[PDB]
């Protein structure tokens, strides 16, 4: 199990606009187009990021090349965040994976406030840390996929996902 995996796992792979937990307007493998409820806008995106006119639709490989962009982009966004960074650092191969899976669902910005919960990771405090995890809209909103993410930092193992 790698990175690309697990996420192929949460996200899945939709070849046509959707909207996901929170009802943002997405594609592919949980690639985010937009926060307007416009869909327009939405499509609007999609040709831009493709480069193409895609009527809303696009092809697998088109949704793998954005997922490989999509992972690049977090684990560079972890390597130049200062709070972030430390806590990557400091972590095991399984839980770094983890830490990936949490910036590209929510990004930089959104893990960074976390304060608590990266504190406690950082301290290898994997049980606090996992019942912090739990108390956040992320999970009570889209509770399936927070459930694997948390036990994964809680357990340092691929077992949620096997
Ligand atoms: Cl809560």
């Amino acid at each position: 199990m790698n990175i690309f995996e697990m996420l192929r796992i949460d996200e899945g792979l939709r070849l046509k606009i959707y909207k996901d937990c929170e009802g943002y307007y997405t594609i592919g493998i949980g690639h985010l187009l937009t926060k307007s409820p416009s869909l327009n806008a939405a499509k609007s995106e999609l040709d831009k990021a493709i480069g193409r006119n895609t009527n809303g639709v696009i092809t697998k490989d088109e949704a793998e090349k954005l997922f490989n962009q999509d992972v690049d982009a977090a684990v560079r966004g972890i390597l130049r965040n200062a709070k972030l960074k430390p806590v990557y650092d400091s972590l095991d191969a399984v839980r770094r994976a983890a830490l990936i899976n949490m910036v590209f669902q929510m990004g930089e910005t959104g893990v960074a406030g976390f304060t608590n919960s990266l504190r406690m990771l950082q301290q290898k405090r994997w049980d606090e840390a996992a019942v912090n995890l739990a108390k956040s809209r992320w999970y009570n909103q889209c509770p399936n996929r927070a459930k694997r993410v948390i036990t994964t930092f809680r357990t340092g193992t691929w077992d949620a996902y096997k």
